[PDB]
């Protein structure tokens, strides 16, 4: 990409989560969304402490938004797919 420059409007749940890490917008690019999702993962400590490239999001809003209990941070296309479903593209 840039496919990452894609303009997007997050749906209410996703928008609430981004604003909780200080996102101050209703419309974003795909790369801004990932930045703030990465920062949410950090503050909630959902990344594997054993450093095995996995986010454990079960029993957390992210888990509910992504429809999985855990994901690899290396599956970039998978992550964008899970993100797009919580978004209206502009
Ligand atoms: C340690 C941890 C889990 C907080 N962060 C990452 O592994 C980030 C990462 C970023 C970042 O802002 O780069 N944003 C993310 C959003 C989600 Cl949901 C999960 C992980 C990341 N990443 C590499 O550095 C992996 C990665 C980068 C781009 C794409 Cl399209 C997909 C994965
Ligand atoms: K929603
Ligand atoms: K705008």
């Amino acid at each position: 990409a840039s496919e990452q420059e894609t303009l997007v409007r997050p749906k209410p749940l996703l928008l609430k989560l981004l604003k909780s890490v200080g996102a101050q917008k209703d419309t974003y690019t795909m790369k801004e969304v990932l930045f703030y999702l990465g920062q949410y993962i950090m503050t909630k400590r959902l990344y594997d402490e054993k450093q095995q490239h996995i986010v454990y999001c079960s029993n957390d809003l992210l888990g509910d938004l992504f429809g999985v209990p855990s994901f690899s941070v290396k599956e970039h296309r998978k992550i964008y797919t899970m993100i797009y479903r919580n978004l209206v593209v502009v």
